RNA sequence: UGACC
């Protein structure tokens, strides 16, 4: 059930770009203090984005290539949606002022007070452990 | 494909601008095109760059181009990654961490003093840097940082 | 030369 791995990956290019745009738009207005309706900005972005990419062949084209690739190579559905959600959440957070340094460290470590002491306890989470099994700079 | 991905990314920016700009007008709120254009552009450029997401799609577009030039190595890697038995578990843990983020000040103060976050050019993932002392200490278990050291580093 | 935050 992985015989569409390339097409699934290729769609995240369109979908993640779309999500980036919604975030950019809603976030900018928000930073201006202007009140707005999420669905309204969401719909306007989709209207413009869909018209340009989905009517100029640049989605039918990318997908077509992805399909040509999957045939040559020839479930995976769940891990692809989650891949897309990771891009979305990161961007949503990024837009709010919680950059990468904050996200990486907060996700890689848990920190505790330590009661009758003037120090903190740091522990690696599963994400940090996997990085070690891969690569962390000494 | 890479040029198409770039194209799609720019069309996305155009959409964010038209959405904000058209949203202000529909609500009877004045605005200068250049002003709104600039605001959306800083946010979009910052978001796409800081998220590592720009590198993700341009990177993905590049492995398709390669597969089109008969170098399926990367595409093969893409299928194996998505097929890994623990892929969903790993992304779920990833996604869960980020969603809980939507405090952390004290936590960041301590962390900002012991670790540095970097990025390998082109990559969407990150690189964490520390001292061999910390690394070896971490590669053993819990680690106590003294509130004095942190302060020694702002 | 994306693979994870």
């Amino acid at each position: 059930g992985s015989m569409e791995s390339t097409q699934q990956m290729a769609v995240s290019i369109i979908n993640s770009s779309f999500e980036a745009a919604v975030v950019a738009a809603t976030s900018a207005l928000e930073n201006m203090g202007i009140e707005y309706d999420y669905q309204d900005i969401y719909s306007r972005v989709k209207n413009k984005f869909d018209f340009v990419m989905d009517d100029s062949g640049v989605k039918n084209n990318p997908i077509g290539k992805a399909i040509t690739i999957d045939q040559a190579l020839n479930d995976t559905s769940r891990p692809a949606k989650l891949d897309e959600d990771v891009n979305k959440l990161r961007m949503m957070l990024s837009s709010k002022g919680i950059d990468q340094k904050m996200r990486v460290l907060n996700a890689c470590f848990s920190v505790k007070r330590i009661p009758g002491k003037s120090s903190s306890i740091i522990k690696c989470t599963k994400l940090m452990r996997d990085k070690l099994e891969r690569g962390e700079v000494e």
